[PDB]
């Protein structure tokens, strides 16, 4: 499946501001608004992201616009980064999606900082890479959102998304 379909499964789609697994205000398909507990701060961040007055609710079209911007930023981010680009180029199609997903979730600097996992992936040490990812705060603070990505790095199949 494609990266949009994969992230839709991991992140869900919600049109109103909600709290994610870590308690953080989120909207759309995994678009983090703020780590502040102030709902009104999340609303102000949403109005900034869209450029108009939203009162904490967006349309599916606006959700998809944010999603497509966030995916584009992850893909361009990988492909200009001296650590991530050789890893991405080395991976098979399925694990390339898992890499984009991980960068979407953690950010470029978060993924580029896991230099052990990157070496393992480059070297085809899939089991070792998955064990190491399962030690991360990313996974342990919110297992349901990360578990399919980890399985996908291990197996190289789409089975966890079926």
């Amino acid at each position: 499946m494609n990266i949009f379909e994969m992230l839709r499964i991991d992140e869900g789609l919600r049109l109103k501001i909600y709290k994610d697994c870590e308690g953080y205000y989120t909207i759309g398909i995994g678009h983090l608004l703020t780590k502040s507990p102030d709902l009104n701060a999340a609303k102000s961040e949403l109005d900034k992201a869209i450029g108009r007055n939203c009162n904490g609710v967006i349309t599916k079209d606006e959700a998809e616009k944010l999603f497509n911007q966030d995916v584009d930023a992850a893909v361009r981010g990988i492909l200009r980064n001296a650590k991530l680009k050789p890893v991405y180029d080395s991976l098979d199609a399925v694990r390339r999606c898992a890499a984009i997903n991980e960068v979407f979730q953690m950010g470029v600097t978060g993924v580029a900082g896991f230099t052990n996992v990157l070496r393992m992936l480059q070297q085809k040490r899939w089991d070792e890479a998955a064990v190491n990812l399962a030690k991360s705060r990313w996974y342990n603070q919110c297992p349901d959102r990360a578990k399919r990505v980890i399985t996908t790095f291990r197996t190289g199949t789409w089975d966890a998304y079926k």
